[PDB]
DNA sequence: TACAGATCGATTATGCCCCAATAACCACACTCAACCCATGATGTTTTTTATAATGGGAGCTGTCACGGATGCA
């Protein structure tokens, strides 16, 4: 019944809504709903399967640690993050060659 | 009145970008020897002594008894 129950739509509204209240945003409540009817009309009926695994807060997680990269502070980013140093190489190399385009289009 | 189908809607397959680790390959470095060259303290060798000095035995060894040469007289 769940893989048939119409409850998913509400819990749309909740999350985007204590977002907009978070990001200080008029109306949210309103707000939110037209924005889960804008997600039902282009997602109804669709096999739609979306990123796990905190794939969006890692890409983050990476942005930030990069603003943080010093050339020196190899260590405490790696305790700060739990991220061993071999991914964090990896991750950084990437960041620089991704805000060298920032810096530089 | 009895018997059929028909679309919404769910588990299963198959493949790959990423990617969170995987391992080799290359880069620069401090600490600890190793040997040498002094300074000097310790070691080793050589030289000289001007009253006069002028021959030991150093402890013997304490004792058997055959044979075969052996060098003489």
């Amino acid at each position: 019944l769940e893989s048939r129950w119409p409850r998913s739509v509400v819990d749309l509204i909740d999350v985007l809504e204590n977002e907009l209240k978070r990001q200080n945003v008029s109306n949210p409540r309103e707000l939110a709903r037209k924005q889960a009817v804008a997600l039902s009309c282009f997602l109804g009926g669709r096999q739609f399967y979306i990123p796990c695994g905190d794939t969006i807060l890692t890409a983050l997680r990476d942005d930030l640690l990069y603003c943080q990269f010093n050339g020196r502070n190899m260590e405490e980013l790696r305790r700060q993050y739990r991220l061993s140093q071999p991914q964090i190489y990896q991750i950084i190399a990437r960041q620089r060659k991704l805000h060298t385009r920032r810096h530089q289009p």
